Parts: C-alpha cells; structure tokens; sequence
C-alpha cells in the first residue's frame, strides 16, 4: 500500500498551487487539507493521525487521532497537507505536500514544539557522524571525512533565522559554506540524502512534525539525524508529559524519530532544494496538463521511486478546478 | 484502486528479463520474466481473468488464456506480455518492454493469434477516420502530415525491417516521407507515435494481435487513432474466429473496438527503446549499488499519465542473476 | 559579429560561475563578486574580440569591475560587450536563488548606454507575442489580460514574478485582485526576466523595477528567445539626472521598447552559480568513470540564428584540497 | 584556441544527415554530410589539413586526405567522419553520429582505411595493459570485472552483430557475461565505454580504422584504455600502408599512440543511439518549431566535457531538405 500514498500527495499538491501566489496562506492549507482528507478516505488502510493539522480542538480535518482510510491494514499516519503555507502564498521555494505512514507506533508521538535537528546523509553511515551536543566544525569534520572531502566542499544549510547566527558564524571560520533557506526545513533536511541538491548538512531548529517527517524519508534514504525538543511554555511541558515523555531533554536518533516498516511520500508544491514545483504544460500531443514531481520511498525495500505525473486540465477555466 | 500497483509488477518482471539480457538465451529470458511477473501478479489486489497472454494453457504452462491471477478484489480482465522481445533481450536490442494492461470485462479485443495490420498516429485531437487501412501509404500520410501541420517530408514513419513490409517502405518513400525501421518491437513502436520526443509520428505496419490490443491500451490513455485488421492465412485460424463470435473477417478495428472503458496500463523498459530506456546498472556514493527501471503507468478514463524512475538495490558482487523469482 | 564569437563565451561565464561558487555561503559578498570579476576578466582575454565595455558590474566598492570603456581581448572584431560578472553578490553570499554569470554581445551601439539607475520593467515571453502587449503606461491588469488572451489561458492560471520589496506591494495587490497568482523572488530580475521565455520555469510575467543593467542584459536575452519587453528609466535626483544628460539621454520618461536596449546581432551567454528559475546552480559529483568534478549549467544563444544552446559542463577538480582553488 | 566551435560542424553536419534518414539512400545522406560539414569547418579559424576523412582524393572530391579545411588560425590536424553510419541513417537505425576531433600536427595514428581490432573500456583510472588483444576474452573480463568492482556475469560486452564475432559472443557468454550487439556504429560503441549510463561497459571487435582513431580520440579525453591493431587482406591493403609510412604492420596501438596531445573531441547525434540523442522535431508555442540536436564536446588537456542541447528554428511546413548545403 505504498504507491497509492502519492496521489493523495499529488492531489494535495496540485490545490496547493491553485493558491501558489495568492498572499493567503489560510486558504493555500484549507485546500491542501481538503484534497488531502478526500484523498486519503480512498486508501485501503486503516489510517490513524498521529502528526497532522493539529488536536481536533483547533482543527477540523486531519486532527490528532482521527481515524482515516477506507479500512485496510493497521497504520500510523503523519501528514502536512501543505509543508510550506507561508511559502506556497508567497510563491517562494521549498514546499512540499508530504504523506508518510509506519506501523503503530513507529514515529515520536510529540508536540507541536520546536525541534533542534542535525542530519547528513550517505548509506554506510556510522549512527554518531552527528551529534547535537558536539561542535559544529566537530561534527563537520566527522562529515567531510565520511565523504572524503575538505571541509570546505561541504555544503551546509539552515534558515534565515537570528537563532541561527552561532551555527552560521561557526561552521564559516573553519571554511564550509553555510548557505540558508527562508523556510522548508523538511525539504531541507530531506536535501542531504537527494542527489544533485547540493547539499550536504543540515543544521537548526525547527517544529517537532516536520523533523520527524524528514527523518521518516532519511530513514528510506539512507543517512543519520540527531534531535532534541525545545520547550517554551509550560503547557508545552504540560502536553508533552501527558504524552509520555518523561526526559524533556532526550536526544533521539533517526531511529527514535521513525522506526521499522517507513513509508514516505511527497510532491513538489514549489520548486525546492528537494523537488520540482507543479508546472503549466501545454503540448499539440496532449493538449495542457499539470505536471507534478513527486517521491515515494519505502524503509524495507530501500526502493525510491520519482514520479512526473501529467494531469489533464484546461486552464481556459479558473485554475481553482485543482481544488476538491 | 490498483493503478499505480501495475508499475510494480512489471519493473520486477523487467529486472529479471534484465538479467538474461545478452545472454543468447530466448527461452531463459522469457522464463525468468514470466515467473517475475506472475509471481508478482498474484500479490495486487485485483480478481483478473488474463485475457492475452503467454498463450492457451495447452501451450504456456503460466499466463495462460483464461488463468485467474490476482489475490482477490474487484473483475478485471488482465493483457499482458511478461516479455515483449525475447529475442531482443537476448542480444541486447532496442524496444523490448514489459507489459501489463487491465480493463473491464469485455473491453479487450477477444481475437485469435493471428497477424494483424496496423496503422496509428499520435494526437489527443487527431480526428477517428485520420488512419484507414484501405486508403493508400500516400493519402494516408497526407492526412496526417495535413493534421500535424508539417510537409509530409517531415513524417518519420515507423515499421518493422521485415520482408512483408517492403511495399510499405517504398510507397511512403516515393512522395518524400522519411521511413525508418526497426528490427522488433512493434508494441514500442506503435506507442512511440504518441510519447513525447519519440521522433516517431506514424506505425504502419504488420504484426501479432495481441501486440496490437496492447498497444491500443497504452494509446487509448496517451491520445491517439490506431485502425487494425486480423489476418487469416489458414482454415483453423477462420473456425477460431467464429468462436470467439468474429463474423467479419477483414473488419477494420477502431482504437475504441481493441481496448474501451477504464483502461489502465503499465509498461517498464528492458532495453534502451523508442519510447522507454531500458534497465541500467548505476553506482553513488549516497546509496551505493542499484539498478535503475523507467516505466510509465496511465488510465483512460482520468488521462493521467505517470512516468516513473525507480532505484531498485543489489550488490554487483554477486551474480546478476539474483533479479529473478 | 562572426561564428566564433558564440560558443565561446560560455567559456568565459562558465569559469566566473566556478569563482563565484567558492564562494557560495560564505557570507562575504565582498570576495565573491572579487572571484567572479577575476575569473571572468582573465577568461575574457582568451576570446577573439576588440571588445568594448558598455555595461560594467555594479559599484566601485562593492568590487573592482571590468569598467565602462575597458577594451578586452583586443583581437578581433568591433564589438560592444555587457556583462556582469555576479549578478546576485547578495544572493551568492548566503546561497539564495537566482544568481548568474552574465556575458552579452553586440556590434558597437547595439546596447542602450544608460546610467545605472532603477527602471521599470514589464516582460513576457512567446516568439508570436505582438509588439504593444505589455505597455508600462496600461494598467497591471490590463496588461496582464492582454497576456492571458494571447497566451490562451484564464488570468488565475497565469504566474506574474517580482521582487519582494516594498516598492512592489502596488503591482502585487493590482494582480491579485482579478485572480492572478504573484510569485516574489528576494532578488535576481536578470533571472526572473528571462525566465518569461524559459521552457518549464513556471514563469508567465515579470513586473518589476530592478538595476538598468539588469535589465538591458535580460533584453538582450530576450530578444534571443522571443518576447517582449518595454523599460522606463527612473531618476531620483538631480546629481543622477546629470548622468543621463552626459550620456545623450533627453527624455527622462522615453520608454525603451525590447529593440531599444538590444539591437542587432546580440550574443547571450550566462551560467548558473544557484539554482534560480532560469539555470541550476553548480553542484559537487562523485563518479568513478571521471573521478570527481563540479558541473555548471549555461546557456548561449544567438538573435540572428534564433540558435539556443544549453551546455551541462563537467569540470574536474580534487574536491580534497580547498573549494577555494576554483578562483581566477 | 577554437575547440567550442567544433560543436556548430557537427551539428550542421547531423541535421544535413537528419533530412535524409530513412530515405533508403545512403550516397544522399553521406553527400548531405560531407557538403553540410565541408562548408561550416571553413569558417572555423583553424588551419587544417585532414588526416582522417571521406577519402582519398582520386575518391573522394571533398574531404580528402590533406586537403586544406578553415580560415586561418593555429595549425591543426583533422580528423572527420562527416557522418558516421551512413547505412544506419538510410534506414533510421542506431548509433549513426557525425565526428571532428582536432589535434597539434601528427597526433592522430595516420592509419589507412583498413580494418582494425579493437578492445576498450571506459573509466579514468583504469591502468594501461587493462586490456590487451592478445589475451583472451575470459581473461580481459576478469581484469575488466575486477577493476570495476563486479562479477563477470554484471558486465555488458558490447560488439558488432558480425559473424567475426561469433567467437567473441560465444567465449564471453562462456563464464557469463553478457554480450549485446549493435548493427552498426562502433564509434559510438566504443566510446560508450565512458560514457555515463550507456549500460556498455566494454566493447571487443573488429572495425574500421579511421573509426578506431576518431573512438580513442574520445575515449583519451573521457578516461580509458583502447588496443587496436590494423588487420590486411590485400596486399593492396598493405600497399596502402606502405605508401603511408607504415613499417610495422602488426603493431600494437596503444590509446596515447593512436591520439595523443592537444586533442578537442566533437560529435553530434543522427539517430538514437548507446552515446547520443538523435535529432529531433519540435513544435512549442513559445519558440514555434525547431530541430533539437545532442552533441558533445571534449578536450584532452583540460579533461572537461560539454554536453550541448541545441535548438535550431525551423519551418517544417517547407521541406526538409533545407537543412542541407
Ligand atoms: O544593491 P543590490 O541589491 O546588491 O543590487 C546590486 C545590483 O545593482 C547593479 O549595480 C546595477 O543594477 C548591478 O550591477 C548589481 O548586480
Ligand atoms: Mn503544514
Ligand atoms: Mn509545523
Ligand atoms: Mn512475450
Ligand atoms: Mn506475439
Ligand atoms: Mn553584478
Ligand atoms: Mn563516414
């Protein structure tokens, strides 16, 4: 029940860019979720939320624990119907419609916290390339001689954030080059196991969901991810404990994050440093279609699959047709 | 429900056709994807009745006319070809594919094993009646280069380095259209007049039926006119027509009549082709050893057509024969 | 002028590309535009042309240039040359988007000679498009159904570009309110013009007001591609009025059609240095059949062959000493 | 230095060579190349005397051993095959490329058009001796198997379907390998070798020699090691390698003694083939329609490779032939 799982993306994809460029990320995510909800219900799984749009107090559709599918196999379910609001209005790069499903149990049942994330990736990999509690150029040095380069030659990648400053200034005295995206930091953690990204660390802080997302497809890719919880409120502490975490301060591995049978999905909204965005294509072939590029992974078989999916449209009509 | 689960089945059954790749082994490589794809046939979720196939159960012990595969779900009647080059694969050739292609009851043409003329074009707006069989190569052509909106000098025509086609070569040729042949493959090389960059425009041609249905499939989903008629050289292959309930011997098959309602089909590259590349041997740092399918999967009734590149891994250090069922 | 004047200089921003690469991140725009200029001066000079500059880098600080009257190569034919070395030193600094290595050619005359002062632009691509659909004078909307119509498409399924600054909210709101989508880029509208024309960059317009320059080398790609264009030149003050006046400049208002800033027989040449909407960036490959190399991606096209060539260039480097042994 | 403009003559050359595939004439398509790359190389600023072309001049009018090509510039020798696969082109089938390389003046082998042995792989560390003619076919591949880090039965022989190769096919497949065979075309198959996912890791046969040194051309500048040895028939044959200066005539070439120095390497796709896209034609409403071609370009000294999409305006509702001379 893998493939099926990327035309719930495509499909969440493709309402997302009916709002690409819009300036309103409210209405980018309530079709994204829309197209997702009516998606997924037509999968043979007996899906439950386990990372979504939120608890069911604040959303509607995709909430923590609602039960999704048609009936099926027994599965966790961790969503984002659009990794990227702000992006996707903006027209700006890096998001992503992602999908990925585990068996029960098989991902970090967490809060919507921040999340301090360090990941590489490569194949044969020592566990402990990475560590969140070690120096950068520590950590870099490690990187750049598993993969056989001057430290200069790594790439590494954080976002345009203040709380960035330290990591950016201190991974630059030693030489690497530290380049930063605005937002999309699933694509960007996912950006070091993809071929031709460019890039080959990613290094910052970032919501909870979205770094065990990318650690789900890291975990098909090949490559290690070391993360720890940051809290700021006290009912942030309040809603972990409940959760069962007990160690507040915990470092999880890739493994902590996303184990056993992983199942991972995505499609470009945008284009990213991970995938293509969806694109207006007209042809004397086929008449004009959408195209969309999409991912598809799983943890067992290590088998990754790139999908370019052509969608029949007539963009003669509003574009608001890709929503469901 | 059980669409892109096609491509899976026959990216295994190319892997193994892949590993008897220039081998000299016809019968192995045949073999090796037929028990590929079976065995991966009977883990999609579908109730089929396999309509085309490796032959009558007399013959093909496996794949057989009539064989139930499937692990259970909604009727569909299964085209396959687990092994579209044989021959090809044995040496290394172009065009050899892996082919899978399901419909609903009945909406595969039920025709004897017979040769069969075909004529296609490429065009989501090619107009039905664009081709006919009993028009000439030149008015033909005319129409298409007409349709196209090219000099008919532009035309690339396709068709098979074959004895019975030598009319066809030189009628195409006397009023300037360009005519290449290829030496197997005619499911590739009717498909191509509708992929992109195929630098194919039009198949005409002459080849075995089952071919042809599976063909249509792919071109009912792609856009495109195709016309076919069965050929009968033989008293029994007329007496297997009439069972099968054909009256009309030289009926002229539209698109519509080889492959109608919701078809969806599946095709993977074995060998470099003109409209799939074939399966490929790849080393990275990033994951090590694979082996790379292209394939592509589409469906007639939503025109989505999904082109996909998979990374299959395998260590090299082994034999290559680890591909197999 | 002749055929060896093309293919050529893609070899010149092909190696400014791999010095501004070095420097890719590393936060210092200052070293960065310093490798390009290096690389690309030194490259220049082995390319069989009497060329003049017309259309130097950006400010005297911000890095030395190729100056406005310089004469490069100095063997061959009257030429006019406009360039930017690294157009993107921001972007280039921190790893953004959309920077390129910009090379241009033209016989002597050929390019507008401004003033590097701001100018309106308005650009769509199509080799069919009529001169006067896009006039900066009309309204953005009425631009932009004028730009759906030809194109075939509803105005909600167009994407219109431009930079996110302040001075662009007016275009941005204008667009929005009859259904277009309005992607921002946080700079390179070298990039984002010529994106308009580019196969697959999901760009349908450009509207915007960037660097003169900026523009005249987009227009010269332009009309390489197909497309259209119209520019207004903008003047702040009068010390920078003056500057027009001295350079021939009467009317401070004169729109500029695309055959205005690049005339005649224009060569176009440009790689990427980070992914952007026109070119991918260079990037780092491991191999065994050739070791290791970086890989650029240019582009060189001709207007009077209407020839456009895309070049995937490998270049081999041991990527075990210092990145920094990529500079020129 | 000119070294990029090489590109533009093979590109003029291949489109030259496109208008007449698949006109079952392969004189038309050869002349069509030779007028088409004749007339471009003239505007290259070079000073070029051919010592690899399409004849000798008593043969040949155009192209011929040491006639004097360009416009001025540094003095270099030229190596041409104005289309490479004229049969293949007449016909539309694989592999057909045209070829220019550029050397400082005596770097090519001035070989007589003989036939020649061959044996090649591709890979930039592969030592000199890798390969060698004299050994057998189970003791390259193991070498070959070896360095590349694989077993045997991984590897993808490459050679010419000819029965001169019945015995290469057959040992080779003896202890697994796999061996596929292309009708035609060993430049391309031999550079392939180098080539990244041409799916060929080696190739072994017997061919042309002009061939053989326009292939090690390429494979100097990708990485690799090539054996070839000319082979005789004639004592005409052999007269011809006299006259030319050759002592030796079983002499063993090495890849540096067959090119060797300053060496540009430019060819550009005809047909589809294991090295090259092969021209094709496009219609877009952003640019309206035009021929695309797939060249590629290398030099030796600075190991760099260019791979080059061209686009080339034209108007197919006019004829085809205006691609030519
Ligand atoms: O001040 P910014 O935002 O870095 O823009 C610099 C650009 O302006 C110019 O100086 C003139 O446009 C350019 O050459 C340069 O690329
Ligand atoms: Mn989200
Ligand atoms: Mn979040
Ligand atoms: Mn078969
Ligand atoms: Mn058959
Ligand atoms: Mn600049
Ligand atoms: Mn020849």
């Amino acid at each position: 029940v893998a493939l099926e799982a990327v035309r719930v993306t495509e499909l969440a994809a493709l309402a997302s860019w009916s709002q690409m460029g819009r300036g309103d990320k409210i209405a980018a995510d309530q079709a994204a979720v829309d197209a997702m909800r009516k998606a997924l219900n037509e999968v043979d799984i007996d899906g439950t939320v386990v990372i979504g749009e939120g608890e069911l107090d604040e959303a509607p559709m995709l909430y923590i624990g609602e039960k999704v599918g048609a009936g099926g196999c027994e599965v966790d379910i961790a969503l984002d119907p659009l990794e990227g609001t702000t992006i996707t209005s903006k027209g700006g790069a890096n998001a992503l419609t992602v999908l990925a499903m585990a068996d029960k149990g098989g991902f970090l049942n967490a809060p919507d916290v921040y999340m301090q994330k360090i990941a590489v990736g490569g194949i044969n990999a020592p566990k402990g390339i990475v560590d969140l509690d070690d120096s950068v150029t520590n950590n870099l040095k490690r990187i750049a001689e598993f993969k056989g380069v001057h430290m200069s030659a790594l790439v590494v990648c954080t976002m345009d954030r203040p709380r960035h400053e330290h990591i950016i200034k201190e991974a630059r005295e030693c030489g690497a080059r530290v380049i930063l995206i605005n937002d999309g930091d699933v694509s960007g953690v996912i950006a070091t196991a993809t071929e031709n990204s460019g890039i080959d660390v990613y290094i910052g802080t970032g919501g909870a969901p979205e770094g065990v997302l990318a650690a789900a497809a890291l975990k098909c890719l090949g490559g290690q991810m070391q993360a720890r919880l940051i809290f700021n409120d006290e009912e942030e502490i309040k809603r972990a404990h409940r959760l069962g975490i007990t160690d507040l301060n915990k470092k999880y591995d890739i493994d902590d994050l996303a184990s056993g049978d992983i199942v991972f999905a995505a499609t470009g909204v945008t284009d990213g440093n991970m995938l293509q965005g969806v694109k207006r294509v007209n042809s004397t072939r086929r008449g004009s279609y959408a195209v969309t590029h999409s991912v598809v992974m799983r943890s067992t078989t290590k088998t990754v699959r790139h999908i370019t999916a052509e969608h029949s449209f007539d963009f003669k009509e509003g574009i608001e047709k890709f929503m469901s």
